[PDB]
């Protein structure tokens, strides 16, 4: 409430100095206006503003609609900083509140808690998913101005300093005010994967040491008087950027080449900045005989040559400073890995040597841990500790790629890849043939020892990709990719396939094959797909008791409904571990989940919270999808809890698991499902006229302007602009609907069922949390908003159709507040509903912009009274304004498709979500 | 006693757990018994305290000597965190806005008079490689560190899982520190020196600079001026001697002042690259000049789209809608060449790259950022502007692409050398017998003659070769990287014309400026007289173009006279040369070679400045950071903040409000005690012959080089000044810092009884005279004689000692006289903490001292037999062995040097 009216303030200043005090006091009134629709219900208000918005010059509603969403920006840093700063305050959850909540409470043995978190590891999965609204250039502004804004509310600055952060952070405001918000040209897969490092550089790189220091001193509170041994890698960090291609054609093999050998050079450069540190640190004189000789090894063979353009170090180092004679040796080496790398990246050839550069991990490690045992063995373990005990975890951390790449394409590409081998060939059609057709004869080439690929093979350009990119593989070393992810599988014979066309490709070192299950039939048949894949003895001699499966949040909510897919991703990760305990196998779970309650997203340590028991046992795989990494690792305070918020929700569910259904929840859940899905499917696949009525009352056609990822009716729809969509319009109907039908069917079916699902609500966490994430995504709804896009854009004869949706938002809102205990939305949580009453006359304000423009926009003879300017900068008609012609040779009038465009990334912004 | 008590319990808790217990109580026991000398004054506890580090094992000796050391040097951490945060709360030693308005609203200048005065001041700090710096980088950086965590650990609001994190951090620190080497083994290089003064401009004085001239630009707003300091004004320089000053010092060759010029433009560049980068991700507008425009669309036309893979930003081709990423991308561009093309030309002597393709002027640098700026100003984003883009254009102004200016210095003679092997070679004489009168009429000839006299037929030394080659070096290397050339020892006109003709004569197409160095009191009372006489010849008016600069040694004058005449004649000196310039209408830039230590004109920054006589700065004036004194100034942050702006402040506040002028009746007495305290100097130093036998005996100054602190490799005007000081600093006597003051204190009392209160007028009113005194006081605060009484009683022989007790005597006689001229009771009396910070640091000087004394007497004498006892430390000998071939028995050469280097922590002063 202070932080707010602190940013504002400096906006509104900033506004009122450069456009004058006419678009200040406008913008203003807006929020005065929509504060009384907020405040009172006044529907007369959206008028009102609709009267002011129509109208603009186009440059003034281009500052109009910036102005608003840079206000919703500065709204959510002022969150950022007010949080992190009662975190604080509230320690004067938590890794060691939970070591010792293990220890007294559930009456765990220090030790075994020990055990559990030496066998755990969580890998976050970074994907470059087009949910990231905002440029790098602007987000690279917020980080300055929660700097800015940290550093000046410190009790301990003068009044000069405080005067200069100020001005410093005017300056900052004014920079991000002034910069172009929408991105004028597609980015590019190698772009994406450049975002994506730019958050294991500033704040992933140092915060993992940071962290397992923390976990350090949580064990020694509990009684554990020894270090985390620095193998256990706790927390591991994947990438998609690159590697996923299903359906972007324009992640070629080229591309992943790219990322591969650009990542390689990064990890080389941060450990040259970590080696070159603890060579300055690392003075002592002694150390192991087993380091004696090795430093007087390297001391005689080589030469005592200087080099003169070596900052530090430039002489032959002095035997009688072992630890520097060994990390000069580590140094030069690492230099030889970053060119080396320069070097296939530029053209792929290099002068330099694999063996003068360090090509595996432990060759990386050995004198690493030669000087930490060294240090050890003459009572320096204190000293070894330091910051080579940071460096020996970075490296089983990271290791010399950074991050390892996943690969993914879709099932249908291989199956044309495959059939076009058998066409050409003898053998007929892969493509007709029945699914055990297709496992029979896998196994038989599999187990076959002669190869299939022919040379002269007939390829199209979709078949060369799905090839070249097994060849990528084949070239590359297998320590930088992660597993290959196959996108729509539905049977073994999809996992089957791909491990053909591995080894088929000269893939000498095969990556793990792992099928993404998707949709509700997919994982209605996961477990026995899993089933008979783990009964043939070749994949059970391939996989070696490890498997791994993902489950997609996105496109099985998108088939049946949220509460559907929720429940059968609960049952599919039930039973697919059932049958790998049974078959004595290790299954990993990848969950694929994305930022909206939609996609699978909400509190992390709740999201581990609904998952079944005894299905993560410290191995997990999550996806953190564009957006989230900002919201997750956009600086080290919030990276530090997004380490420990996975830390300890995975180590609780280990030892401390949720409860199993009752069988009478299981079968109220099953039924439920079934009218859900029934009511979902009846409004969204059934329902002749809906993508109409869709396509007119959102913003789904426009989300491509934005220009956020390299991606170049409803069936074909990609997730993410279906979530998009309804979020923009405060309505979320793909979050909600079913859930009213499968609730009311309930009760209907038995009114005592009323007190089950009480009882469901207040015992099953499972259910708690599905339905708590439904009462906060209400809290974001409006069907107010909903009816004014409705009115402005959607033909008469859907109107009724409408309503009808509009019917069961306001039934199934009812509902959940009865099943839970409550009155109203949100009680027992008033901050962020407190943080929704402040931001919300700001999106309500670009709803009814974004609605007039979409109206201006499709009916291009809408008559509106034109407005005197308000901007003294484009105020007077002699030339045309710099801002409108930004964007040259638009498909709409002036002004209106960026009018557009930042209304979207504004409500985004207040949204907090993009989808 | 509250971060003091704090980092030695760890110490004293670390030295337990790894050398026994034992070995702890016995270095807490040798606290005991000098603590209770130093709260009794009993010569009985010292021979006691020898009496048990005598027989120590030799690896328990170094130990034992390492442990004083290491919480001397913890004890001066503690003090300095202390102080800092003291500081800080004195805001919530003069502000730079307190200054400015004062200046305004007391002195009642106009806000644009201190303005204009600002944007006309330029004070150049020059940072050398002299050998004061006794510690190791190793354990600089780790004291950086201690610092730190000890700063954080005392944070308002930091948890307890932080505290006890950041404690683990101190401890493994504080023993990281413990367990190096702490011995130099090997002598370094010049280059290596560079090294270590090149850290400072990276760590703290490359962000400092723009973040200093940030508070001036605030404190001129806070006192009416709506307008920033141009980023053209330089107020602060650097330069550097280190690779450039060679005198004395055989081993700064004419390869190694061409490695520090072009490593120093590779540091430049890289510190740059980092800059612009930066700059680049953040000047993201789209408004722009129609110049900018042009230019955006010229090099984005010109400019193929290529794309550079290994870029990790901006690695395709720029839109021309980002105008400012357009030209920034392209000088980034241009400054990977530049430190490519300085990388191949410091491994080889060659570059494929172009001088076209890079940056080789400070001019072709700022173009394309003064356009960005003024590009900004235009579409209303001036704020823009001043954030990032305006600290860079002030590193240009304030760095350039040498981020320091070399300086060289020769001594005269070595000039003369070469020039009367010229005149014999080509028979015209010899220009060593020639009168001076004749030297300038000779090069004066010379100078004006089109015909070249240098032969290549010319038979030269080592040293001949190495003067012609170090001016071959400068005709080589840019003229943007070197400052003047600095004559050491100069004595005449002809020093200067020596200099001015060789330089033509070896190809320096642009010749440096040639700048006398006056280091002793004859040349000092002359040098108003050599500069009148370069001033009145025709040939150097036209040649320096009414700019010129003078260097006054403070640390040769005052080993030449004493502390007083010296300080007095440098008076004297710098206060005629000015008038001698003001008559010719020249502009003066004196030159201050202060070192750290009172001695050498050491001495609080803005008391020096204002010791300086009136009318002789206004706003130009150059300072010498000698060694250690570069860690005092700029080893942290708010330590380069704090001396960025005493440097500013004082020099500001001198120009427009100076120091009174003495009096007549000031000036007769302060002439005439000259003359006494000199004689009373020359009469124990130059007369009297066993003076160096009792020096050498008693004093350790004979073993200063085995702390390998410099590159440098007879009689007793052979002896530099920084062992002369280092000498009688360690003995705790401080013998040239007072000698002569006692003799011309009681001289002038005698001569009449009313010059008693003359003396006081002069310390209540004269700032020079109370400066120069209050510097006294503390030097005799770190004095005591007991300490230089003990040396004599071991080491030095019967003969002597009558010598050495009637110094003793002139030492209590002058501090006497010197407290009743301040009127103080007893020494530092308003000075209460820094009195306290000595209580505490001596009791472990003084076992030091004990230890050294003792050490001295077994290394002479191979005969004193000392009774060995069992081992302490509990690990015994791998640390003996650290020194192979010791000229020394077993452990007492590094036991020696362990006491030099603790006694210099412990005194916060090497030389
Ligand atoms: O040896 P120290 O004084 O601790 O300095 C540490 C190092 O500093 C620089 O890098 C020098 O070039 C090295 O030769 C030296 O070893
Ligand atoms: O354009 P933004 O999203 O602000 O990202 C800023 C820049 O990021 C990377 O450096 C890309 O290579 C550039 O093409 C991009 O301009």
């Amino acid at each position: 409430i202070e932080y707010d009216a602190l940013l504002v303030d400096r906006f509104l200043n900033i506004l009122q100095d450069l456009h004058g005090p006419s678009l200040r006091e406008f913008v203003q009134e807006c929020y005065e206006v929509s504060a009384d629709y907020e405040g009172k219900g006044d529907t007369t208000k959206l008028g009102e503003l609709g009267a002011k918005l129509t109208g603009l010059a186009p440059a003034d509603a281009i500052l109009v609609a910036s102005s608003i969403l840079h206000m919703l920006n500065l709204a959510n840093l002022a969150e950022e900083v007010q949080i992190a700063h009662r975190r604080r305050n509230s320690k004067l959850s938590d890794i060691e509140e939970t070591l010792k909540r293990l220890v007294s409470e559930v009456g765990k043995s220090p030790e075994e808690v020990f055990e559990a978190l030496k066998n755990q590891t969580v890998d976050l999965v970074f994907t470059a998913h087009p949910t990231q609204s905002a440029r790098r250039s602007l987000l690279q502004k917020n980080a300055r101005i929660r700097n800015c804004l940290t550093q000046l509310n410190a009790k301990d600055i003068t009044d000069d300093d405080k005067q200069e952060l100020d001005e410093a952070l005017q300056r900052e405001i004014q920079a991000a005010f002034r910069t172009d918000e929408i991105r004028r040209a597609q980015p590019t897969p190698q772009d994406e994967m450049r975002y994506g490092m730019s958050y294991i550089h500033e704040t992933v790189w140092k915060g993992v040491p940071k962290f397992l220091r923390r976990v350090d001193t949580a064990l020694k509170n509990i009684g554990i008087n020894e270090r985390l041994p620095y193998n256990v890698s706790l927390i591991r960090f994947s990438s998609w950027m690159g590697g996923d291609r299903d359906g972007n054609p324009r992640v070629t093999p080229e591309v992943t080449r790219d990322v591969c050998l650009l990542a390689r050079m990064m990890a080389a450069n941060l450990y040259i900045d970590q080696i070159e540190e603890l060579m300055f640190e690392l003075s002592m004189w002694r150390c192991n005989d087993e380091l004696r000789v090795r430093a007087e090894e390297l001391h005689s063979s080589s030469g005592s040559k200087v080099t003169k353009y070596y900052i530090e170090f430039w002489k032959q180092i002095p035997p009688n400073e072992p630890y520097r004679v060994i990390l000069g040796h580590v140094r030069d080496k690492l230099y030889n890995t970053r060119e080396r790398a320069r070097h296939l990246l530029a053209s792929g050839v290099s002068e330099i040597s694999a063996e003068s550069s360090f090509t595996s991990i432990e060759e990386f490690l050995e004198p690493l841990e030669l000087c930490y045992k060294s240090l050890c063995d003459c009572g320096d373990k204190a000293i070894a500790d330091g910051s080579l005990l940071d460096l020996l975890r970075q490296v089983f951390t990271f290791g010399l790629s950074l991050v390892k790449l996943d690969i993914r394409q879709e099932s249908e590409r291989h199956t044309d890849v495959i059939d076009a081998i058998t066409t050409h060939l003898g053998i007929g059609s892969y493509r007709e043939w029945s699914e055990d057709k297709r496992q029979e004869w896998l196994l038989s080439e599999l187990r076959g020892k002669r190869p299939l690929l022919p040379p002269d093979l007939p390829q199209t350009e979709e078949i060369a990709d799905v090839i070249g990119a097994f060849h990528v593989l084949a070239e590359l070393p297998p320590d930088s990719f992660g597993p290959y992810i196959i996108s729509m599988a539905t049977a073994p014979s999809d996992v089957l396939a791909v491990e053909l066309l591995q080894r088929e490709c000269g893939v000498r070192q095969p990556l793990p094959v792992v099928p993404l299950f998707e949709r509700l039939a997919d994982l209605q048949s996961a477990p026995a797909s899993v089933e008979r894949l783990f009964s043939v003895d070749w994949y059970m001699d391939r996989i070696k008791g490890k498997q791994q499966v993902m489950v997609g949040y996105s496109d099985s909510g998108k088939d049946a409904g949220r509460l559907s897919a929720a429940w059968q991703l609960y049952r599919a990760q039930e039973e697919m571990a059932q049958v790998a305990k049974r078959y004595g196998v290790k299954l990993t779970l990848f969950h694929g989940r994305g930022g909206t309650v939609g996609r699978g997203g909400g509190p992390t340590h709740l999201a581990i919270l609904s998952q079944p028991p005894d299905t993560i046992n410290g191995s997990i795989r999550v996806t953190v999808q564009g957006e989230v990494i900002e919201f997750c690792f956009g600086e080290e305070h919030l990276c530090f809890q997004t380490l420990q918020r996975f830390t300890a929700a995975t180590l609780e569910h280990g030892m401390h698991p949720p409860v199993s259904p009752k069988p009478e929840w299981r079968k109220l859940m099953d039924e439920m499902a079934v009218v859900a899905t029934e009511e979902y499917r009846s409004v969204v696949v059934k329902e002749a006229r809906f993508v109409e009525y869709f396509r007119s009352a959102t913003p789904e056609t426009e989300y491509g302007r934005m220009n956020i990822g390299s991606r170049p009716g409803i069936t074909t729809l990609r997730a993410i602009p279906w979530i998009f969509s309804w979020t923009q319009t405060r309505f979320h109907l793909p979050v909600w609907l079913g859930v009213g039908a499968a609730f009311k069917f309930a009760i209907d079916k038995d009114v005592r069922n009323f007190q089950v699902l009480k009882e469901m609500y207040n015992e099953w966490p499972f259910f708690r949390v599905t339905l708590d994430l439904l009462e906060m995504v209400f809290a974001k709804g409006d069907p107010g908003i909903a009816g004014l896009y409705d009115e402005l854009l959607v033909a008469e004869e859907l109107k009724p159709f409408g309503k009808q949706l509009r019917d069961k938002y306001v039934e199934t809102q009812q509902l959940l507040l009865q099943i839970a205990g409550h009155k109203d939305i949100l009680e027992g949580d008033p901050f962020l509903k407190q943080g929704l009453v402040l931001r919300n006359p700001y999106i309500t304000t670009l709803n009814v912009f974004q609605a007039y423009t979409l109206k201006r926009i499709r009916d291009p003879n809408f008559k509106v009274t034109p407005q005197p300017p308000l901007s003294k900068e484009f105020a007077d008609e002699n030339k045309p304004a710099g801002l409108v012609k930004l964007n040259p040779a638009s498909e709409y009038p002036p002004g209106l498709e960026d009018t557009l465009i930042l209304t979207m990334k504004g409500i985004a912004a207040g949204m907090q979500n993009t989808g």
